[PDB]
């Protein structure tokens, strides 16, 4: 254990508020990235158990405190109001470094799981650029598995532990609400969502090898779980994803049971101002929506599952650490 | 330089507050307390570098913290409303006690002002009860000096340090609000107060030996300070002190200069329900005073003053610092 | 998060080590302690990472080096030698206590396995009394558990975690050295032993789905961990136990197959002078034991083990820490 | 609070122990020296309140323990043998620095006291270079006042506090036991002393307005103190400035009432073997010194007194945090 420090390519001039806070919250990052090889060295990690990621749940949590401040903030029967001014919020990648004294032994194995042994590692002093994005169901704009889809999980066997699907080829989704102030809607290919929900299926089927493998929506819980909930330009979309959690995997061939039109999934989504938090429990108040065409061009990257003759899986998340995770696992701290 | 522990009566059966907030943050009273005396030991006491101020400082604002929550609190802009209920609330005393392997000395030479060497010393595992009495220009029931009056300062020589004055017998001061009503008003003895003006202009005159001295009304800032602000009954007392301090001492005899009626001076005060707090800089918002009829019945026994041909002196306070220091000067923490 | 402090009932009259430490380091032990029980509570508990256990551990380091001073100790090839008298050495119970305002939560639940949410919690100010027992493979002189034999891993699946086995009647096991001057023996009832396994084996079962469950010995490294060692008045023994952790679990009964006679198991012991430290990295270097019959007499309460078409487990030990946590598996520091 | 780093120009291939233990100890001095100077800022330091002294003390306390080992180390009632070899002895600057994240901001007025606000502040990553000499009454071989000479104290009425005199000329002084083994003698130049005690006067005359000015040498104390001691390639010398701190400063003249010869003062020196340990209470054995001719030639830069019709200072010191803020005065260590 150590307490790790961030770098950043932040620009103090830049007014968007992940470059005002990482200029004085984090260092300038290296251009000299030195990493070191080691194929006989063997080590063991846990992405469920990893310190950096309470250490990036904090900062995020810090960062959002700071930058997206609610006009009204309910928490233990307290409320607390504020200046909420609408602000140009884009994520910027940060990395996490050791200080002297420790290492970050980075796993080089690229169909590591992110639990147990690697052994192909290096030692590096700061992880790769991580944008720091809060969302649900799906994972955007993280980096994509550079061979086989992975399926990463604390234990398959417990349907109550989030399911972590990472995705070797990207899924754009495209989110819009055009020039009712608070309608909005998304546009997926449905030829991709397809074939990449059958390989899914597939990497899914060897861990359940008289099965059937199938995606429903999700049944409950608070608006920010049973939709894609997610932060564009500011706003708070929440998107309904019956159309897109919903097929079939049988016998080797995924069909699907959701809903396109010209090749197209749009999900109908609404820009909401009060908020369950994610930092704590609690809710949040914030002005209504900006004038004029909000749209977030996003790649989705990974999926949060969960699971229930056969077996079901809907989308899942709330839980941030998990999408830190998702970025962390190849990482852990050593001295 | 440790971790102190507090050690009160406190009743585990009382809703006032200071005894809830005791039985959860200090331990009983020994009923065996040891001392032992060091009459040709002597040592360095400086009462204005003392971390036990600092410590009973932070206590007593997390006793106000968990204790009189106001309807609102405002930091910059900032606003924070919660539950404000009227509480019943009377100070009780509270000792100071190191932990195993420090002991708490105390400088019993009667003349010490605070600061020096002191030659008839004692050791003790707590202080003497201290009631935490948050009060400005006025020290309320604290105890009194066993001798003659004692002036304590800093740097005398420095007019921006505040006087401490240690009285040897108290000033009784009545204060009630009786049955618009945020109007009270504060009755006091005039012939009491004429003695005791009188011997601290003798004392004083000792330190600035012609040099007339004089006592007149606080010159200016906020209203907590310019005038008695207490807390009665849970209620925050502003009461005007342009008639207590109002005065000439010269050619060795006192001259009181302050409007009196059949030998009492009644001070005019203002229940108010807009503070501005002494904890940290920001303003607390309360409700209305309670039904009723609201006394304090107290006993000055020392008072907060400031120096601006001849000298002048005028009430201060407000760093509630000084009010523990009058009342931690003769104990030292050592290992 | 916060500095504890340990309470016994040493006696100052005593040349035994452990008392002198205790009477310099720890308070007496509080003789009315009020269990303030809970009913509506879960809290989470982890056993596996509790700054109780490193407070612990501090205060047993220091103890050992105040009380077992060797000869020579090395350590990086720097070499500090002293005085080596022999001492009277047998182990006292240790309270540990949170200070002033705050408190230790305790989980009543016996079946509680160390990681997770506890239901019957009540609250105490001291823990019960510990003796910091060093050993390694056995935990001797422990709390048993009082229902059932308890497994207790911070991942039962990791093969690299410690597993600690909560026992529920004591074994007991007699060492010792005859009136060669450093060889030694220890006896064990092996009908206790099989029936201590077969529990064992039954419920490692019930978390290993049904494979065959076999003990054998300590595969290999430092003597300290590769036989069962401890300290047994000052001397220090490194007891072989590969006739006793040595049998296969297979049909729901225990087969032992280490060697015996005339129902006794007797592990074959050798005293050392040179020590690898379990507090640091280095070596200590002790002096011939001393004369006459040096026996102890000790319940064996727990095991430290390792595990590996069937699974093999072999005794563990090295890291104090873990012994700790055996009986502090735990309580909590909470405020 | 933070924790800082060493920087020094020490080499892995020296023997001397300096530049072994930096080398283990401290990373390169980096050419990397950005001074940032700002005039608009102006900031709060207090020499006396400084973490930095700290943690340069516990830095040194660690060079000693590992670079002079004594034979014999008696403390507490422990005694403690090692290897005591005579080794190549001789102080090497080092720089203090803040890691990322922080910064040290340095007081440009050279007529600073060292304690109160300073109008032109910089920021660099490290201090100056340090060499840490261990010496009481004359500070040897550092910084030197850049205009007036300056008089350094937390508190001057307080008698019992430190004054460091920072000279803004040095004073030679040669130690020398030439080719009794223990007898040795320091040349001083007596028209330099002259001058420079002629100055320090004045000073000492500007903060006390009468006050005949006389340097009269040390009452008592352990010897360490009452003479000048210091180490001087390995040998522990104790030499005696009766003839040094011994003049009368009067209506503006000095006048040096103390025995010269030909010009220059010779103070009589004692190598000595059991010492008075500065890290510790306790004492320190050395072997008896090396043979040849053991010579230091060193630059007196400030001066270590303490205060009893007139005021007496006397040559003081003996805790080396003093000699650290001597040169650490400077420095504040920012985030
Ligand atoms: C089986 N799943 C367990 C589960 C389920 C739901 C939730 C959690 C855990 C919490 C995580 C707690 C955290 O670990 C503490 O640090 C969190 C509690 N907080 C409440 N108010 N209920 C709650 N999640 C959120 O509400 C949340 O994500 N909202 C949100 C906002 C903005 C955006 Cl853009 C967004 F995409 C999402
Ligand atoms: C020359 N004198 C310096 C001076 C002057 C005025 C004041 C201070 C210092 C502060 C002390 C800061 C403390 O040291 C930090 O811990 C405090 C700042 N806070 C603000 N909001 N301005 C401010 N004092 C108060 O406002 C205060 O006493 N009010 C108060 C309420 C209730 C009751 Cl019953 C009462 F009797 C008093
Ligand atoms: C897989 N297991 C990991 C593992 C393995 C072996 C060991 C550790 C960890 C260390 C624990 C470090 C601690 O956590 C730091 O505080 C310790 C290192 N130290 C060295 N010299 N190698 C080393 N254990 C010991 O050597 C030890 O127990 N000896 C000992 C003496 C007297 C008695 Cl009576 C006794 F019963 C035992
Ligand atoms: C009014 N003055 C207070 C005063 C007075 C004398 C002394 C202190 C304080 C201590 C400082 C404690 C430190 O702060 C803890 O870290 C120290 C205690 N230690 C003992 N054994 N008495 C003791 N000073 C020394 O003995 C010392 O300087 N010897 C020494 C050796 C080698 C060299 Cl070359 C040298 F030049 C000097
Ligand atoms: C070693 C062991 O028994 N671990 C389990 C753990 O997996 C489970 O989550 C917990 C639930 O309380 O019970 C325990
Ligand atoms: C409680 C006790 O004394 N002994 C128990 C025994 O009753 C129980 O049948 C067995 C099951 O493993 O565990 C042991
Ligand atoms: C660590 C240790 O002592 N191992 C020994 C092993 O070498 C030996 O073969 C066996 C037979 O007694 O006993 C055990
Ligand atoms: C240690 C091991 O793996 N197996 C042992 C074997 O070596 C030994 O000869 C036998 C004697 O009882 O006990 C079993
Ligand atoms: C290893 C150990 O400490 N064993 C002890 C033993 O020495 C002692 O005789 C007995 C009674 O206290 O408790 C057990
Ligand atoms: C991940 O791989 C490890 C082996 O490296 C295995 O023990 C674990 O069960 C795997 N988990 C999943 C979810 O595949
Ligand atoms: C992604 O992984 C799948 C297997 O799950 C594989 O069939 C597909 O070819 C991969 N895409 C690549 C390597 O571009
Ligand atoms: C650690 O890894 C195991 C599998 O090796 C996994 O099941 C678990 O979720 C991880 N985290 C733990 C046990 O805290
Ligand atoms: C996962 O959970 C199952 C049952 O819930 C359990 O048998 C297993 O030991 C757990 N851990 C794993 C598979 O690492
Ligand atoms: C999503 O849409 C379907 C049909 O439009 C509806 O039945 C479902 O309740 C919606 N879910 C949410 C969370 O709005
Ligand atoms: C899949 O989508 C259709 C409409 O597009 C809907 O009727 C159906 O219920 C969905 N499947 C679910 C919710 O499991
Ligand atoms: C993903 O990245 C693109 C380009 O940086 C950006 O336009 C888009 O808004 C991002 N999506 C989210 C949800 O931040
Ligand atoms: C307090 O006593 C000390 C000790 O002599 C003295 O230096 C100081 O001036 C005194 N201060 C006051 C205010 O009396
Ligand atoms: C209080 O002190 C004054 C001197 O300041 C003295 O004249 C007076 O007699 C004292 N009163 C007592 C001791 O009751
Ligand atoms: C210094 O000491 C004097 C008397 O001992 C005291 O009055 C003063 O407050 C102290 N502190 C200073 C001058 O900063
Ligand atoms: C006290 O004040 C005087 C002038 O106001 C000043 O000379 C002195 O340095 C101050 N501090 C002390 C005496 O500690
Ligand atoms: C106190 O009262 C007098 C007259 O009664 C007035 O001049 C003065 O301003 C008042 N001061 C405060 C602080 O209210
Ligand atoms: C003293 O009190 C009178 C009222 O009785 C007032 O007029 C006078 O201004 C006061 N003295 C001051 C404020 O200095
Ligand atoms: C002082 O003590 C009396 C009696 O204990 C009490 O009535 C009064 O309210 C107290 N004053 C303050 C300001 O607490
Ligand atoms: C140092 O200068 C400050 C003014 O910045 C003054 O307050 C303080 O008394 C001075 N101290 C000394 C020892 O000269
Ligand atoms: C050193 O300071 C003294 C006064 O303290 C001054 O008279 C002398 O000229 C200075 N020497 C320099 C600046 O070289
Ligand atoms: C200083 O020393 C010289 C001898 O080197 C002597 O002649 C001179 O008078 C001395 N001056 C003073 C002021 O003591
Ligand atoms: C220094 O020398 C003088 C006379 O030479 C002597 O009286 C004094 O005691 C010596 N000081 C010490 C500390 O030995
Ligand atoms: C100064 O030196 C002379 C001769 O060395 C000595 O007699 C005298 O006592 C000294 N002054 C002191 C010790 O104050
Ligand atoms: C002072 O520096 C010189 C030059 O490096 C050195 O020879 C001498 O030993 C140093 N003095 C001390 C006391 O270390």
């Amino acid at each position: 254990k150590t307490t790790l420090f961030c770098a950043s390519d932040a620009k103090a001039y830049e007014k968007e508020v992940h470059n005002v806070w990482a200029t004085h919250a984090c260092v300038p990052t290296d251009p000299n990235p030195q990493e070191m090889v080691l194929a006989n060295v063997t080590e063991n990690f846990n992405m469920w158990k990893n310190d950096m990621v309470e250490q990036m749940h904090e900062d995020i949590i810090s960062l959002w405190d700071e930058s997206l401040k609610p006009c009204v903030k309910l928490t233990g029967g307290s409320a607390i109001t504020q200046a909420c001014p609408k602000v140009s919020f884009d994520p910027i990648p940060l990395h996490y470094c050791a200080p002297a004294g420790f290492a970050i032994l980075k796993c080089n194995n690229k169909t590591f799981n992110g639990t147990g042994p690697c052994r192909n590692v290096s030692t590096v002093q700061c992880t790769h650029g991580i944008k720091p994005v809060v969302s649900t169901q799906l994972l955007l704009n993280g980096s994509l598995a550079e061979e086989e889809i992975i399926i990463r999980s604390e234990n398959l066997t417990n349907n109550a532990k989030t399911i972590i699907v990472h995705l070797n080829e990207s899924v754009n989704i495209v989110c819009t609400r055009p020039n009712n102030i608070r309608q909005a809607h998304c546009n997926i290919n449905e030829s991709k969502w397809n074939n990449t929900l059958q390989k899914v299926g597939e990497e899914l089927a060897k861990h359940f090898p008289s099965k059937t493998i199938k995606f429903e929506p999700s049944s409950g819980g608070d608006l920010e779980i049973t939709t894609h909930s997610f932060n564009c330009r500011g706003e708070f979309f929440y998107c309904n994803t019956s159309d897109l959690f919903n097929g079939t995997y049988r016998n080797g061939t995924y069909n699907h049971t959701g809903r396109s039109s010209n090749g197209t999934i749009t999900l109908q989504c609404k820009i909401k101002q009060i908020i369950n938090m994610w930092q704590e429990v609690g809710r949040a108040i914030y002005a209504p929506p900006i004038e004029g065409e909000i749209t977030c061009n996003s790649n989705i990257t990974g999926l949060l599952l969960l699971r229930d003759d056969t077996e079901t899986f809907r989308p899942g998340g709330g839980d941030m650490r998990d999408n830190w995770r998702s970025e962390l696992y190849k990482y852990k701290v050593v001295e």
